[PDB]
C-alpha cells in the first residue's frame, strides 16, 4: 500500500486485483467504517456484491440517533467515496455533487459563536485573544508526539491559556476535555491548520442537508442495494479467535449469536472480516418532556470483542482507556428540542439576525454560553432536519460539556433534567423571562427530549504506543480493524467520518492488494503559505512585528525580516499580510 | 474563477452556468489547447457541441511527435479522466496511461555518454558543488526583479560545467540566452522531481506518439459529441473594439479555400485564439537530402502581429519569433532501424533488449562531447502503429545548431537525414568503415526536420509580453497556449499548461463554478524544501553541503536551536540529518 496526493492518483481506477473473485468480506457493523469498507470492496477492489456481507447489530423529528457530525473541504477519502455514490434528492447526481451544490447555494457561517448575560453576544466574539499563548500552541507543533506519549492537554497548557477565546472555540467545537489526549489535540491543531482563517465564525465548516442517517446513509445503502450487497439483520457477535504462526498471525476462528440461534465461523483467508470496533452510540438511553435518562458504565459487544481480542495477542491495544473511568464531568447529555410555533423563534433569530423559516442556515453550527455552569452549547441546522416535519417546526440540538456542575437556574446537573429542564436552563440563557418560562418550554410550544451516552467523548481518552491497534497489525493475514478506535498510520485525527473513511481504505487497499493511490493526510501543516497564514489569523490579523512573543524572539523576527528584504520569503509574508 | 486543490474540488462536477446557450465558441487553432477548450466547453460549460467550431487550418513523422509528462499535470490529468481511451475499451486515456506506467515504468540505465560510446563516470551525479548555492538564490530571487533577465546573466561559469546543466539543459531545451524566470519557474515547478531527473524516473510517457495517444481520443470524443471541425481554415486577424475599458471581438478574418471569408461577431460569441506557434514554417528533408532553413512568418505569427496592433495588452510576438540565434536547437530527426544490425549498440546502452515492447532510452541520452550536444531517444517501441515488427523508431535533436560535427564535419542545420545518422553512429562506436553502409538507406532512414520556432517559448520576457489569457476588459476573447500568460507560475513548452489555459478561458469566460486546480504546490511544502536540497547536493547532510562561510554560520546557528524539535524531525526524515 502507498499514500499518494494530486488529481493523476485521484482521477485514476485501480486495476482489479489477483484472484478477488475467489474472496468474501464479512463487516461486522453497521458503523461508517464497515460500511465504507464494503463500497470500497465493490468499487476498487471488485468483489462481487453477493459475496459481501455486513453483519449488523439491529433487526429492521427529535431523533438523537440519527443525528451527525459537519465535514470540511479536505476530508479527501470521504470524498473520493462519496464521488462514487448516487445521491437520493438530485437524482443522477452523486451525494458529493449535491453536497458541493448545497454548500454553494447555502454556505454556512455564524453570525454568533459565543453569547452569555442571558443573550448578549459576548464583545471580543471573532478574536482569539490568545496573546502570548499563540506561543504555546507553536511549542505544542514544534514537540514531537512521541515525546508527549500519554500527556494530557491540561498538563501541558497554561491556566490563562484556557482563558482565552481561542480555547472556547476549540474546546466546544471539538469536544475537547482538559483531561483529553494532547497528542490528539496536536493533530488537530496540525490537521486543520488551514481553516484557522473560519473557526471563529464557522465559515470553515460544510453539513450535509439533513440529518445524518437521510444524507449520509441512505445514499450509502441504496447504492450497495443497487449493488446487491447482503445485509443480515438482528445478528449480534461475540468474539474472533487467532493463531500464530511463526511470525504470522492468521484469523482462524470467529464465534457469535444471530436472531434467536447460536452460530460459528471457520475462516479462509479468502474471507475477509473487518471489525468496526468500538462504539460511542452504544447504551444510548432516552427521556422525554417530562422524562430524563440515566448513568452508566455498562460495556457491550464491540468493548468485549475487543478485550478478547487483546488477550490474544498485544497487537490488538489496550481498549479499556476509552471505556473505563470516563469523569462525571465528560459530556455524556445530549438532547434535542422541537419547536411546535414560532413563539421561541425571536430569541434564537435575534441571536442569528436570520429567519429560522427560510430553509436556510440557522445558527451555522454551536452557540456557546459562556457563563453558562454546563457548558451549554446549542445549535440549529438548516431546516428541516428531518423530512417529518411539518412547515412551522424547528429542531434544536444542546448539549453539556460538564455533566458534573449544577445549572444557574435548574440547579440540578443535566443529567437530571428532563426535556422540559435542559429546555428550560437554555430558555433562562437566552433571557426568557422566568415569569414565561414554564408556558414557553411546555408541550403546547416546546418539545425537548434528552439522551445519556456513557461513550460519546471515548475517542479522546489520551493514549500511549500500542494502546491503539495498526489497522494491519503487524503480521495480520485476514483481519482489519477500522473505525475512530482504529490505529491508522497516518497522523490523521479521529472524531470524524473522514478518519472512518481513511482506515476503511487503508484496510480494503493493504488487504486486498489495491494497486492506487491512499491520499495521504492534506499536507496543510507543511504548505508554508498556511503556517504564515495561520500565524496571521491566530494573532487576530496582526503583522508578524506587532505580534505578542519574548523580546529575543521579537529581536529575531526583526532581524531576520531585515535580511530577507525583496526576496521570495519577502513576498511570501507579504501574501499572509505578515508585513 | 477561482483556483484549488484537494480531491474535493476535484472530484466535484460544476452547475451549468447561466444561459450558456446564447453563446458560441470559435476556438483559433486545433492543437492541444483548442481540442481541451473545446473539451472543457462540452463537458464543464456544456455547451451545445454543434455549437462548437474549431477552425483547423489544414485539409480533411516528427511533426507528429511529442513530450512526456509527469504526476503532476494536474488539469490535464482532470481532463484525460473525461476521455474514453481506444486502446482500452470501457476505459479512460488517463487509465490506459496510468496502467502502462505501473507495467512498463520509465526509467533510464544511461543518460549520458562520451568518448564514442562509453558511460560518462559521473553520470547520475548532479555535481553541483558551491554552485547549488546560486540555484536557491534563484529561488530566493522575486521573479520581478529578473524579469527580461537571461540565464547565462545569473550564473557562474562553473555551473555551466555540472552535470546539473547538462540534464536541465538537454532534457527541457534550455538555451543559454533563454528566459531565467522560466528556468526559475521550471526548478520550483518540478522541486518534487528533483530525485528523479538523471535517471528519468520522474518521466512518464504515452504508448506511442502525440497524435496517436493524446489527440485521436480527444478527437473521438469532441466528434462524439458532435463538435464541428470547420477544414481549410486560415485566420487572417480578428477585429476588436475599444469601448471605456473594454475590449470586445467584432469579426474574424480569414481565408478559406483561397476565398476571404468573414464572420462578424456578437458579445456572445465567443473566441479562443491559439497565439503563437512553435511549429510552424518547419520544413522537411530526408536521408539524402537537408531541410530548407527558413525565416518565414506563417498564419500564426502574422495574426498574433496584426492582434499586437489592435491592443496593448495583446502581447509582442516579436520577441519570440524575432532575431533567433543560429546556435538554437532547430533540427529533429527520426531514424528508421529496418533490421537488428546496429541493435546492439543501443542494446549496450539501455541494457534491456530493444524488442520486447518495454522501455528503452527511457528518455534521451546526452552525448556529451558531441559538438552538436546530440541527444537521442528511443521511446517504447512500437512509436508509431504504422512500423512493421523488425522497425525501431530513433529520435535525434541537437541544442546546438552552429556547430561543424566530429565526423560530419558540417552543422546538423546543413546535414542529410543520413549525415545525421553517421554523425551519431559514429557516436555510439561504429567503426567509421561500417558507418557509411549502416547509415545507408538499406539498414536507416533519417528524416530530418528544421523547426525555426521550436525554442520560442523560452525567449526572454517582460511584463505584458504574453497576453492574459483573458486580457482585462475582454468579454468574448481569450488567448490559449504556451503563449497565454496563466496568472499562475505554471511552466511552459508543457502540455499541461496548454490544458490549463483552456481551462482557465473557458472557466472565467463562461462563469462555470468549479475550482481550477493551482499549479501543484511542491515548492511551498517543506518536506519537498527538505527533500531537494538533499538530492541536489548529491545526498549530502545539511552541514556538509558545499557552503560561503557567512552562511554556513547562519546554518550551523540554526540547525543548533531548532535541535530536538518537530522540524529536527523533518530534516531528519529529509536525511539532512
Ligand atoms: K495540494
Ligand atoms: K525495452
Ligand atoms: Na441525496
Amino acid at each position: 500500500m502507498y499514500y499518494s496526493n494530486g488529481n493523476y492518483e485521484a482521477f485514476a481506477d485501480p486495476k482489479k486485483p489477483a484472484g478477488v473473485d475467489k474472496k468474501s468480506a464479512y463487516i461486522i457493523g453497521s458503523g461508517l467504517a464497515g460500511l465504507s469498507t464494503a463500497v470500497f470492496l465493490v468499487r476498487d477492489a471488485q468483489m462481487k456484491g453477493e459475496n459481501i456481507h455486513i453483519l449488523e447489530e439491529l433487526p429492521v423529528a427529535g431523533f438523537v440517533v440519527r443525528g451527525g457530525r459537519e465535514m470540511e473541504n479536505h476530508f479527501e477519502c470521504l470524498w473520493d467515496m462519496y464521488r462514487s455514490i448516487p445521491s437520493l434528492e438530485v437524482p443522477g447526481a452523486s451525494y458529493l455533487d449535491e453536497y458541493y451544490w448545497l454548500d454553494k447555494e447555502d454556505p454556512n457561517s455564524s453570525n454568533c459563536r459565543l453569547i452569555y448575560n442571558r443573550g448578549d453576544r459576548l464583545p471580543s466574539d471573532g478574536q482569539y485573544g490568545l496573546g502570548k499563548c499563540a506561543n504555546e500552541i507553536v511549542k505544542l507543533i514544534m514537540t514531537p508526539e512521541k515525546e508527549i506519549e500519554g500527556q494530557t492537554i491540561e498538563e501541558f497548557f497554561s491556566d490563562e491559556f484556557f482563558k482565552t477565546n481561542f480555547w472556547t472555540y476549540w474546546s466546544t467545537m471539538f469536544a475537547f476535555e482538559k483531561w483529553h489526549s494532547l497528542a490528539e489535540m496536536r493533530r488537530y491543531a496540525m490537521r486543520f491548520i488551514h481553516h484557522i482563517d473560519g473557526l471563529p465564525d464557522f465559515t470553515a465548516l460544510k453539513f450535509n442537508k439533513y440529518n445524518q442517517y437521510e444524507s449520509m446513509v441512505k445514499p450509502l445503502l441504496a447504492y450497495l442495494k443497487d449493488h446487491g450487497v447482503q445485509f443480515e439483520y438482528d445478528c449480534h457477535v461475540k468474539n474472533v479467535e487467532v493463531d500464530h504462526e511463526g511470525d504470522s498471525k492468521i484469523a482462524k476462528k470467529i464465534v457469535m449469536t444471530q436472531n434467536g440461534k447460536d452460530k460459528e465461523i471457520d475462516l479462509t483467508h479468502n474471507d475477509i472480516v473487518f471489525v468496526t470496533n468500538g462504539s460511542i452510540t452504544e447504551s444510548s438511553t432516552y427521556g422525554d418532556q417530562n422524562t430524563p435518562a440515566p448513568i452508566t458504565n455498562a460495556k457491550g459487544d464491540s468493548w468485549k470483542l475487543w478485550e478478547n481480542l487483546a488477550k490474544q495477542d498485544p497487537a490488538f491495544g489496550h481498549p479499556d482507556v476509552f471505556c473505563e473511568n470516563l469523569p462525571e464531568r465528560s459530556w455524556f447529555v445530549s438532547a434535542t428540542a422541537t419547536l411546535e410555533n414560532k413563539k421561541l423563534a425571536p430569541y434564537f433569530e435575534r441571536l442569528t439576525k436570520r429567519s429560522l423559516y427560510d430553509g436556510k442556515v440557522n445558527t451555522g453550527g454551536i452557540i456557546t454560553i459562556v457563563d453558562s455552569n454546563w457548558e451549554l452549547s446549542f445549535t440549529i441546522h438548516r431546516q428541516p432536519h428531518f423530512k417529518s416535519q411539518n412547515p412551522d417546526q424547528i429542531v434544536v440540538w444542546i448539549y453539556a460539556l460538564y455533566s458534573d456542575t449544577e445549572g444557574n437556574y435548574i440547579k440540578k446537573r443535566i443529567v437530571d433534567c428532563t426535556g422540559k429542564e435542559i429546555a428550560e436552563e437554555l430558555l433562562y440563557h437566552l433571557g426568557v423571562p422566568e415569569s414565561q418560562i414554564s408556558e414557553l418550554a411546555s408541550e403546547e410550544n416546546m418539545n425537548t427530549v434528552p439522551v445519556y451516552m456513557p461513550y460519546i467523548t471515548s475517542y479522546f481518552m489520551p493514549r500511549r504506543d500500542g494502546d491503539r491497534p495498526d489497522v494491519v497489525p503487524e503480521g495480520s493475514i485476514n483481519l482489519a480493524f477500522i473505525g475512530n478506535f482504529a490505529e491508522s498510520p497516518t497522523r490523521d485525527t479521529v472524531f470524524t467520518t473522514e478518519y472512518s473513511v481513511r482506515t476503511a481504505m487503508e484496510a480494503v487497499y493493504t488487504l486486498l492488494n489495491v494497486d492506487r493511490g491512499v491520499p495521504e493526510v492534506f499536507d496543510s501543516i507543511y504548505d508554508i503559505r498556511q503556517l504564515l497564514r495561520a500565524m496571521y489569523y491566530m494573532s487576530d490579523k496582526k503583522k508578524l512585528a506587532d505580534q505578542d512573543m519574548p523580546l529575543p524572539e521579537k529581536l529575531a523576527v526583526k532581524t531576520g525580516m531585515r535580511k530577507i528584504k525583496k526576496t521570495w520569503v519577502e513576498e511570501l509574508l507579504k501574501e499572509a499580510n505578515l508585513v
